[PDB]
This record gives structure tokens, C-alpha cells and sequence, in this order.
């Protein structure tokens, strides 16, 4: 509260960490459907269904333009693009299988570089 501060971690590396983190999604052999927007054009149903559309190279413009506050929010958009991608996508097609699969790299490369 009012003066009475609490210990916080250093957050200096934040920012580098996320982007190696996302280039290591990127570069991911199941990041593929994930790498763009989806074309709210020629994708049926897409823009109706999914009200916060999210991807990679939108999470990496927002991450070079000073547009996540902290870690939690990066980590927000990551989430909402495997969250998108459920919501979408059968659990026994490519798509929702690259889903489950990116979502469970990005949680350990998360774990690994921040939790302890
Ligand atoms: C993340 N991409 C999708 O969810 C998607 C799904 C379909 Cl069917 C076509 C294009 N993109």
C-alpha cells in the first residue's frame, strides 16, 4: 500500500526474454498456422466467432513497439492465440493439434526462463 513497498523482481531482461521466446515459437515447425493474421476474408465464420483475433507477428509488433505493459500481458496474447485456435479448430485436425502443441512449448519455454 501507500509507502509500503513491496519487493519486486527485476524486469530488465523481460522485454529480450520474450522476444527469444517468440522467436523459438516462430521458428517452430508447428508455428505455421499461427505466423499471420487470419484472413478474416476468406476464413468462414472466423471474424463472427473469434472477438480478439491474435498471432505471432502481431505479438511480435506489439513487443517491438512498447506495446506489453509486463510479462502477463505478453503472455496474455500468447494464450489468447492457442485459446483462438480451440475455439476454432477440432482437437483432431492439424490446426488444433499445432494449437495444443505450441501451447505446451510456449508453457515450458515460460516456465524455464521465469518461474525460479
Ligand atoms: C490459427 N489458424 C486458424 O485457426 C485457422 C483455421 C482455418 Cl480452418 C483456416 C485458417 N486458420
Amino acid at each position: 500500500s501507500m509507502s509500503v513497498k513491496k519487493p519486486k523482481r527485476d524486469d530488465s531482461k523481460d522485454l529480450a526474454l520474450c522476444s527469444m521466446i517468440l522467436t523459438e515459437m516462430e521458428t517452430h515447425e508447428d508455428a505455421w498456422p499461427f505466423l499471420l493474421p487470419v484472413n478474416l476474408k476468406l476464413v468462414p465464420g472466423y471474424k463472427k466467432v473469434i472477438k480478439k483475433p491474435m498471432d505471432f507477428s502481431t505479438i511480435r509488433e506489439k513487443l517491438s513497439s512498447g506495446q506489453y505493459p509486463n510479462l502477463e500481458t505478453f503472455a496474455l496474447d500468447v494464450r489468447l492465440v492457442f485459446d483462438n485456435c480451440e475455439t476454432f479448430n477440432e482437437d483432431d485436425s492439424d490446426i488444433g493439434r499445432a494449437g495444443h502443441n505450441m501451447r505446451k512449448y510456449f508453457e515450458k519455454k515460460w516456465t524455464d526462463t521465469f518461474k525460479v
